[PDB]
Order: C-alpha cells, then structure tokens, then sequence
C-alpha cells in the first residue's frame, strides 16, 4: 500500500494513521483549553459534546496505529485488512455530531431518536458489509447502509433545517454553514469505501487509509471548529433527556 512502513511490522498506512492520531490529539486539546474559560450552560453543552467527538477518535486512531483490532477478512483468495476501531469510533462520534446539529435546530427527542437510530444503523451494516465472504454480500451490505446515510441527511436539510430557521439568524446561519459541510463530507465516505479495498478495490489500503483520515479530521476537528466559535452556542439549549 501507499504510505511508509512507520513501525517496521509491515503496513505502509501507519504513516495516515500517525499523523491522524496527532491532529486528533491536537483537536481535542483545542476544544478542551478554549471550553475552561466558557461559563454559559448552553455552550458548555456544546463544547462537552464537541469535545469528545475528536477525543473518541484519537483513541480509535492509536489504536489502529499500534495494530489493536487488526484482523483479516477472506474473500475467496484475497484476505482483507479490516481495523474495528474504525467502526467502534464511527458508532459514537456519529451521533454526537448528529446531537450537535439537534440542540442547535432545538428539536424534540423523538426526532433525535429517529436520527441516531438510523445512524447506528448506517455504521453497524457497514460493519457487516467489511466482515462479508462474498462480493454480492458486500455490495448489498453497503447499499443498505447508504440508504440509511440519505435518510439522516434528508432528515438534517429538511425537518432541522426548517426548526433552526425560526431561531434566528444567528443560529440558521450557524446550522446551514455545517449543514451544508455534512452533505458534502459525509457522501465521501461510501464513495470511498466502495472504490477502495472493501470494494472494488481500485484503489489499495494505502490511498484509502490517508483519505479517510483527511475525512475525518475535517468532518470532526474542522466541523467543531467552525461550531465552537459561533454565537449560536449561546443560545438556549433543550437536551433530549
Ligand atoms: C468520523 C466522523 C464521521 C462523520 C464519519 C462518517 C462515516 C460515514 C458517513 C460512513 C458511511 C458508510 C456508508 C454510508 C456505507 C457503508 C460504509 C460506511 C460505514 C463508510
Ligand atoms: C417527531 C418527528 C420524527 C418522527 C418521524 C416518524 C417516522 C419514522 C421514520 C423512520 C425511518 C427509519 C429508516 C430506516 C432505514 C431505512
Ligand atoms: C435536500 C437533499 C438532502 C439529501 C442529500 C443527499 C445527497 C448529497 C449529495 C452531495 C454529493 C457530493 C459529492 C461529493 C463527492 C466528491
Ligand atoms: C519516505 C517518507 C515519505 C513521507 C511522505 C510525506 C507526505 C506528506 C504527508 C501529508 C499528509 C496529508 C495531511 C493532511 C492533513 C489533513
Ligand atoms: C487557530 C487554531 C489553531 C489550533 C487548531 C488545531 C487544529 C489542528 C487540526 C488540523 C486542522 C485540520 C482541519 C481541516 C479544516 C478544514
Ligand atoms: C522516514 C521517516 C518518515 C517520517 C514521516 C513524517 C511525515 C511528516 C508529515
Ligand atoms: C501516537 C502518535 C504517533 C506519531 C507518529 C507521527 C508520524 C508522522
Ligand atoms: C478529555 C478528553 C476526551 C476523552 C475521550 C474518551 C477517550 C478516552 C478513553
Ligand atoms: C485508549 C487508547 C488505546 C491505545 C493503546 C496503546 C497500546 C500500546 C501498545
Ligand atoms: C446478500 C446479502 C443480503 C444483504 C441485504 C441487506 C439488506
Ligand atoms: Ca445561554
Ligand atoms: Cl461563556
Ligand atoms: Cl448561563
Ligand atoms: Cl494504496
Ligand atoms: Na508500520
């Protein structure tokens, strides 16, 4: 694969992995240090939830650095590369973005729980299409899975948008500009994943591994950037619970 065996183990993609756990870290240190001098309790909600989106994802990222959780997939004579952190991460930093985008359209619990129910869905049946023996398994699995991604992002340009909207300015602003990021983003990664070793395999685990990590640190670090220094986050908050 592209990349530079970093541990002498034989996996070029440490090198994606490395530089990904450091801009995480470096992420996470950034929201932590400018959340100590916040008072308000909304934006304090905001900024623990923020927070630990970039702070999951470090943990997964040294994980999958140091080899915890490699194994391999056989289909037919290939044997596929599938990291578990990636999935573990994926299932607990999805909702809290999707949390995120809720308190600040302000909607209602079972909204969000329709909204992270789909999400866990989208990343577990991914999960299962990674784990497939078999091409015709894989390719429904992620089918399955990207119908469910439309879902939530239809969900977030419609049912949220239209509530962030009656808030004001400030905060429609805020949503539509991130809004407008995860519709973009977010497509990237089944495009990725099916042009990529899980796939079709045009591209090898080394291309994959790099793209995925500038998807994530921009889809984490920069979304809770471009959140965190918005006034909107000090505007009233309703939590689920
Ligand atoms: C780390 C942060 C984010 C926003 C990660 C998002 C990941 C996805 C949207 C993944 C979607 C997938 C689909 C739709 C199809 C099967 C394969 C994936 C799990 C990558
Ligand atoms: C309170 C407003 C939101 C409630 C919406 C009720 C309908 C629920 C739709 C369920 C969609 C799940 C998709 C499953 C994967 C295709
Ligand atoms: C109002 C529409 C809501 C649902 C939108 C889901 C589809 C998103 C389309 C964005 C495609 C971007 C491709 C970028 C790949 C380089
Ligand atoms: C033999 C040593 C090869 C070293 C190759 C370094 C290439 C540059 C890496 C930059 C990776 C992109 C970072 C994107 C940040 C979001
Ligand atoms: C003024 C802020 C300085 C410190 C910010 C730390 C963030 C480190 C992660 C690298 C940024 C990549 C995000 C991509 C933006 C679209
Ligand atoms: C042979 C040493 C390679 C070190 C890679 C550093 C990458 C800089 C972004
Ligand atoms: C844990 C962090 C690993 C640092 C490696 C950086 C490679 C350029
Ligand atoms: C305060 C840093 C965030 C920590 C997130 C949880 C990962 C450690 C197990
Ligand atoms: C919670 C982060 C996991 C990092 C594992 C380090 C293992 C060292 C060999
Ligand atoms: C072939 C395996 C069928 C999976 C379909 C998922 C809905
Ligand atoms: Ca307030
Ligand atoms: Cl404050
Ligand atoms: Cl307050
Ligand atoms: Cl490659
Ligand atoms: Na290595």
């Amino acid at each position: 694969q592209a990349g530079y065996d970093l541990l002498g183990d034989g996996r070029p993609e440490t090198l994606w992995l490395g530089i990904g756990t450091l801009l995480m870290l470096i992420g996470t240190f950034y929201f932590l240090v400018r959340g100590w001098g916040v008072t308000d309790k909304d934006a304090r909600e905001y900024y623990a939830v923020t927070i630990l989106v970039p702070g999951i994802a470090s943990a997964a990222y040294l994980s999958m650095f140091f080899g915890i959780g490699l194994t391999e997939v056989t289909v037919g004579g290939e044997m596929l590369d599938i990291y578990y952190a990636r999935y573990a991460d994926w299932l607990f930093t999805t909702p809290l973005l999707l949390l995120d985008l809720a308190l600040l359209a302000k909607v209602d619990r079972v909204t969000i729980g329709t909204l992270v129910g789909v999400d866990a869905l989208m990343i577990v049946t991914g999960l299962i299409g990674a784990l497939s023996h078999t091409a015709i398994a894989r390719y429904s699995w992620w089918l399955f899975s990207t119908i469910c991604m439309i879902v939530v992002l239809y969900f977030l340009a419609t049912s949220l948008r239209s509530a962030a909207k009656e808030r004001g300015p400030e905060v429609a602003s805020t949503f539509n500009t991130l809004t407008a990021l995860v519709l973009v983003l977010w497509t990237a990664y089944p495009i990725l994943w099916i042009i990529g070793t899980e796939g079709a395999g045009v591209v090898g685990l080394g291309i994959e591994t790099l793209l995925f990590m500038v998807l994530d640190v921009t889809a984490k670090v920069g979304f809770g950037f471009i959140l965190l220094r918005s006034r909107a986050i000090l505007g009233d908050t309703e939590a689920p619970e």
